[PDB]
Parts: structure tokens; C-alpha cells; sequence
């Protein structure tokens, strides 16, 4: 079948909401995306909704002949890592310890999807809940609930279904459990360090509120340390060291879901290197490639946990073998060219720009912010937002909404400040128009 | 890092209970795994527990030089099919289609993962009964439950953890629903055709109990064709047809999770396929390298279905595209090499095998059973299944253990029958020592 044919075809069994486009997978490059129908080029600031970290056929992995006879090794087939161990997998299994390890969280798991991921961090809480209960003399029976945020979002499976609450689209009709939802205390324009500490005391009471009325049956707090789908929402660090300390005080474990804000985007490996919050569990996947978790702190303290007794966690693959060769080689590739540096200066460069931005049209361009390279600015109405990713598509550059307002940026690691600023340029002209 | 090294390194991060050898990626072949440490050969009854079709690097795939071409250009990215199509993504559904489709059930959905494969199938059907409920004028909050069997084994996430129910260790200490769950009427040594008659009626007697008294509330009913993890149990179409009645007179779904039984196995494309019995959704995973589900017959009967409105059912990646391309490849292999009669064939060959051992060790070769190559037998105690277990793999035969007193063969559907001669050999070699 022919490029100009791919959406009839698929039309015929699936749903076909995706782009215009057809992906050139040989002549899509860097922060390019080619059109196979037109080989028209487009400026990439969505990376395949932020699972790219260094674009499209990066350099060091197309011109490594060595690279790809192991890369080709491990995609001929597809082992079940889970009980078949290879030196592929101990390779990348050391790398990832390396590059984006924690001596604190030394218990790693894998798996595929960033929704399972989240799933067995919580998993290791609900038994380490329980356990931990068990030998204080509590009924083992509890530890079952998960405290989160609203505009929340940890994916689409059971358990997420109950944390998730974003667009009603995603959570309708299917059951959840009741579980404590507490308001999100987000940085917004115009609010002074005395206005901050009352929302995110607020938040506190609600949170304390939840630990006293369902005693010993809250396992874990889990958050994004950066909401992503929600609407690009930062937290000040004051925030969750509240919440760390809330959580030790009820014995219960600090999750942080870093699927999205993980793997260098905000600056450091991970956006709560940079919070000063230590967690007990961090969820990962996205620019991992292969999902999973890595465990520590309060969590051994429960000898029998999920990481030290086997099957308690499983899946048939234990993540794709392929990902994790290709994820090792990534990993090398940031280690070697310092990517995560790379990320916090042009994070810098972006992020003034987008103020310059909002200096040249103040009632358009809303509360400009970032963290690194995850960067966003919103429009006053949501018909707007929408019209301004329209015109930008129409002049071939790809972003992404979020909530109702949201306009965000998911460069690679790899983008350019003339990259930038030929975003940069484009929202600049479409402006006027969406005015 | 050096094969001798592999369990030393994986050991510093992750609990290593998985086999003895390090995988040889390039030099295990057909029906052999090889151990890099010794170079010793061992005959493969496990396949990557039954998710491999044709065994290690087929030579259809290993010799042909456009595929590898394909399948390095599919290899060195990971783009979000959810979004972004491509020639590759296109080719494996049409293949798809044509090798495995059913026309009834033309709406197709990819994902990673065979627990969320079997999730997917729950959300269709939860929004399906809600959306039914909502049309005929029964409350829309309607729709919850999910009637299964005991002995299920559907995954080991949020939504399948509340239908699993094989070892305690899956399922202990996680949250669950309380779903109704009816005996299972497997079929067993030394009953006549009124005896099993009887045993269905009383889980036929408690399926409809269960919809009597949750009114409107059980959307559908979900289950193995033969079930894997809980000890190769196989059914009869009578009793599949009898609850295929009951779905339609309660406007309950029917689905079948053919994650182990499907692409193939026991010598059709599915499972059902054989017993006469028409589902609404399949989940398949496993030997289809990518996940998901098939859907159709009573799902169009609600137009707002979750394959019809944007947004109900996604993850970020819908599917690896590597295992796209290789699943596309390999069932261009099943079609043109006849692989779904070549397992009829070899599967009779394997039972009768069976037979003969049951023949010759009446009282510890038990209960042989298969259906195509899915066959298995048991053993007096659980103690002589793991002894033999052993005494196979001191031997350099792979297989599995299920339930409590199974041995099951999952060998690829390209075995010979020397291959299936030497498997039998090796069980006649260690049935002595056992006993
Ligand atoms: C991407 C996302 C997930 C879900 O990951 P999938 O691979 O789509 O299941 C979970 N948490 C966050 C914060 C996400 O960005
Ligand atoms: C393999 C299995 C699953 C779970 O699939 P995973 O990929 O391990 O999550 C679901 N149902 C059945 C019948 C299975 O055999």
C-alpha cells in the first residue's frame, strides 16, 4: 500500500483521528517530521507526544553500525525478559543505573506502557500498606486508597481511571474506586508568596483531612510533579515537602508519576531532582521507551515487599527487548553529549522568548512558564487556543493542547535556538489572525 | 558485560528468579534456545510462555534482506501510532485483517500489553451497557460488572486483578471489585456426557442467579476458551453456546480472552473458531507480538460505541510499530507455509504421543488433553510436577508448569515431529525417577 492510500486503508478497521499526515520514517530527522504524500516538512515541537528525547533517526544511532546489529538482534525476536535474561537487557538495565539512577531508589521493574508503570508503583504501595499495617498490629485489610490531585493524569487502565481526571471523555462510564481527591495548589499569575502558602495550605487541610478519616486505608500520595495533560501546571517545591512530610506523619509512601516530565525534559534526569523531594517510588516510560518503576527509600523497610518476593509483580515480556536496546543507546548518546545541560540552557532561551512574547501581546499570550524545555503559554478562551494550533499546523509546525487554554512545547533534547525561534516566529505570525 | 556476568549485574536492581541460562540471541534458532555461558542447546516447549509462533529467528525472516530493511526503519524510532500513521503501521493491519479478521468483527484497536488488551474489551463493553441501559430508559450509572470464571487468568492489572483468580500470590493484597464469579465446568477424566451435562447446568444455574440479582448491571461475561495459567482446562462448545444465550437474553457482551489461545495454536486462527460460538470482542496478545481487541456483532447495535467516538480507548504509543512490522511478517509466513494446518496435524501427532505415555504409566501420566498444539497432562501431586520439571530441564527440555499438578507444551507452530519425539523422550526418561 502507498502513502496516499494509509488512511483508507486503516479507515477500514480503526478509528483515524491522527494527523494529515504520513509519516517518512527514512526522511524524518532531528526536529523534522517529513510528510511521505507531500515531503513537506514539519518543525517537530510535539516528539511523539513527548516520547521522543532526541527526535527523529538521530546521528549517533543511524551512522553506528555496531549499534545496528544489536538493535537488529534484539527486533528479530522478542523474549520474555520477565524469565530469559540476555546480555542486551543487563546492558541497558546498567546503563539506565547509571544515567538515571538514584542511590535511594535501588529497586528497578519494567514493563510496557507508562499506565502499568504507574499500576505497579502502586501495586508496591498497596502491599507495602499492608504489610506494614500487618506488623503494627492493624488489620491487613487496609492500605487500599490512593490520595492524588485534581487534573490529574496517570493514564487510562483500572487503576489510573481512578486517579485521571482531566476530560470527562477519558473517565466516563467507566467504574472507579472512591477514592481522596484533593485540590491542586498550581502557581498562577498574579499571586504573591502569601497568596501561594493559603492554596497550598488548603490543599494540606484536605490532604490531612483524607489521613484522618480513612485511618491506615490511604497507601501513597501520588503526583505529577509537573501536571502534563492537565495544563502544564507547576507546584512550588514548599508543596511537596508539605506533602513528604504529611505522608511519613501517616505512614504512607510519595509516589511521583515522571512519565512525562522525566528523562532530561525539565533539565535533570528527573523533574523531582530539582524539588528537593525525595519519593519512595518514581513511575517512568515515554522517552524510557520501556515503562516501569524505581523503589526505595521507606519502601524496604518491609522486608517482604513486591520488589523482594517473587511474582507479586509480573508481566509475560517484562518490557520490550528492542526499547531497552534502543533506550540504552539513547541514554549513551545523552551521557556522552550532556543533554541534560543542553536542556536547561535552551529551556532558558525558549522560555524568554515566550515572555517577550506575552510583553508584545499581554491580553493574548497568558502566563507564560516552564521548567527546562517543558514549556507552555495559554489563550484567553479555548476557541482560541484551538485556532492558534490550526494556524500553526498550517504553517507546518506540530504542538499540542492541554486543558482548556494550554499551548505546550515538547521539543526534543536535541532543538536548536534557530529551531525555537522558527516556532517562535510562527506563533508570532499566527497571532494576529487568531485575534 | 560478559554472558557469565548477566545474573550478577540484573541482581544489583531487580529480583533474578528467571532460568538458569543467558539467552544467545543470534545463535538459537527454530525449536532450540541457546545458553551463551555453555553453548548448550535446550529443546523450547515454553516459547516465550507461548507467545512466540514460529520459535527463534525463522528463517524467512533472518534471510530476507527487504524485511530487514523494513524492520530497522520501524526499529530505530517509536512513534506514537495513536497519532502519526505510516506505510509499516498500514501493512500490518491489512495483513492483520486478512490473515485473522473475522468479518463480523471488523473494529480493531493495537496496544502493548495483553492485560490491557483484556482491559480494552472491558471498556467497550462497560460504555456498550451504559450506553444500551441509557436507550432503553435504565439508569446510564448502570453497567459495572463483569461475570467470569473461576480458575481465570486475564492479566495482573487494575481492571483484570478483580477476574484473575488462579495463585493467591497474583491477586493478594490489591484492591479489587467485587465481580461475580461462577464454577468453572471443565472437562475431566472418567465423566460421561450426562455428567457433564450436570456440572454445566449448575454453572449455567449460577451465571443466570448472577444477572437475576444484579439487574442491568453486568455488561459482560468474559472468558478463556481454554484456560492457560489455571491448568490447560478445556470446555465444551455446549457450554460456551448455553452462555452465549444467556449474554444475548441479559444484553450482556461476550467476550473471549484469546491472549494464550489465539494466531493459530490449536490449529485455527482462534480458538473460538472451533466451538461454534460467535463472541462480540476477542482480546488477543502473546504470538501477535503487538496487543489488543477485535470487535463487532451486538457492539454496533450502540452507534456511540468507544470504536466510534474519538477519545474513549488510547494509550500514547497504540502499540510498538517494531512488533507491527515483525507480526506483519510473521503471519505472511503462517499463510503462506499453511502453519494453522500444520499444527492440526502435528497437534494429533503430540496428543497421541500422550496418549501412549498414559498407556504406559497409568497411574502418573494423567489426564492427557490438547486441543492442536495446546496440549498438557498432569500428575498425582504437585511435588512429582515440579520433580519432573526439574528432571526436563537437568534433560535440556523447556517447559511449563500450570495449576497445581499440570505440565503443559506450548512448542512454536513450526516443531517437527522429531522435536515433539524428543520432548516425549525426555518425559519417558525422567517418569522413573519421579515415581
Ligand atoms: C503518558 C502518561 C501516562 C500514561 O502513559 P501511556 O504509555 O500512554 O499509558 C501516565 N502518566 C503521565 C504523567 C503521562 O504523561
Ligand atoms: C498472557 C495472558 C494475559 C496477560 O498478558 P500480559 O502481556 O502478560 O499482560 C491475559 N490473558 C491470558 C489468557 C494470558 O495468557
Amino acid at each position: 500500500t502507498t502513502p496516499d492510500r494509509v488512511h483508507e486503508v486503516l479507515g477500514r478497521s480503526m478509528l483515524v483521528d491522527g494527523l494529515d499526515i504520513v509519516l517518512d520514517l527514512t526522511r524524518s530527522g532531528g526536529s523534522y517530521l517529513v510528510d511521505a504524500i507531500t515531503g513537506r516538512r514539519y518543525l517537530d515541537m510535539f516528539t511523539f507526544v513527548a516520547s521522543s528525547a532526541l527526535g527523529m533517526n538521530p546521528p549517533a544511532l543511524v551512522d553506528d553500525r555496531e549499534f545496528h546489529a544489536e538493535l537488529m538482534q534484539a527486533a528479530l525476536n522478542k523474549p520474555s525478559n520477565s524469565d530469559v535474561y540476555s546480555v542486551a537487557m543487563a546492558r541497558f538495565v546498567e546503563t539506565f543505573a547509571r544515567v538515571l539512577g538514584d542511590p535511594a531508589l535501588p529497586h528497578l521493574f519494567f514493563v510496557e506502557g507508562g499506565a502499568l508503570a504507574v499500576e505497579n508503583a502502586l501495586k508496591a504501595a498497596f502491599d507495602w500498606k499492608s504489610r506494614h499495617n500487618q506488623a503494627h498490629g492493624i488489620d491487613p485489610a487496609l492500605g487500599t486508597q490512593v490520595l492524588h490531585l485534581r487534573g490529574a493524569f496517570h493514564g487510562r487502565s483500572g487503576y489510573t481511571l481512578s486517579l485521571t481526571n482531566t476530560k470527562p471523555t477519558i473517565t466516563a462510564r467507566f467504574p472507579k474506586f472512591d477514592w481522596p481527591r484533593i485540590d491542586a495548589p498550581y502557581m498562577r499569575p498574579g499571586l504573591d508568596e502569601p497568596a501561594m502558602a493559603a492554596l497550598e495550605a488548603e490543599a494540606l487541610r484536605q490532604a490531612r483531612a483524607a489521613f484522618e478519616t480513612r485511618p491506615h486505608d490511604i497507601a501513597c500520595f501520588v503526583a505529577e510533579p509537573i501536571q502534563g495533560e492537565g495544563g502544564d501546571r507547576h507546584f512550588r517545591p514548599e508543596f511537596f515537602a508539605a506533602m513528604r512530610e504529611l505522608c511519613d506523619e501517616f505512614d504512607a509512601l510519595l509516589i511521583f508519576d515522571e512519565v512525562q516530565t522525566g528523562c532530561g525534559l525539565t533539565g535533570t534526569a528527573w523533574a523531582y531532582q530539582q524539588l528537593d523531594v525525595a519519593p519512595d517510588i518514581v513511575a517512568f516510560g515515554k522517552k524510557t521507551q520501556v515503562c516501569g518503576v524505581m523503589a526505595g527509600r521507606r519502601v524496604d523497610e518491609v522486608a517482604d515487599n513486591v520488589f523482594a518476593v517473587p511474582s507479586r509483580l509480573n508481566s509475560t515480556w517484562g518490557g520490550n527487548l528492542t526499547d531497552m536496546v534502543r533506550a540504552r543507546r539513547i541514554l549513551e548518546v545523552i551521557e556522552a553529549e550532556g543533554l541534560f545541560e543542553r536542556a536547561v540552557q535552551h529551556g532558558k532561551y525558549l522560555r524568554a522568548r515566550l515572555d517577550e512574547l506575552a510583553a508584545d501581546f499581554p491580553a493574548v499570550v497568558l502566563d507564560p512558564r516552564g521548567r527546562g524545555l517543558m514549556c507552555a503559554f495559554s489563550l484567553p478562551t479555548t476557541a482560541d487556543r484551538d485556532e492558534l494550533i490550526r494556524q500553526l499546523w498550517q504553517r507546518a509546525v506540530i504542538v499540542l493542547p492541554a486543558g482548556a487554554d494550554t499551548v505546550r512545547f515538547r521539543p526534543p533534547l536535541t532543538v536548536s535556538t534557530a529551531e525555537i525561534d522558527a516556532a517562535i516566529a510562527a506563533v508570532r505570525s499566527a497571532l494576529p489572525v487568531v485575534t
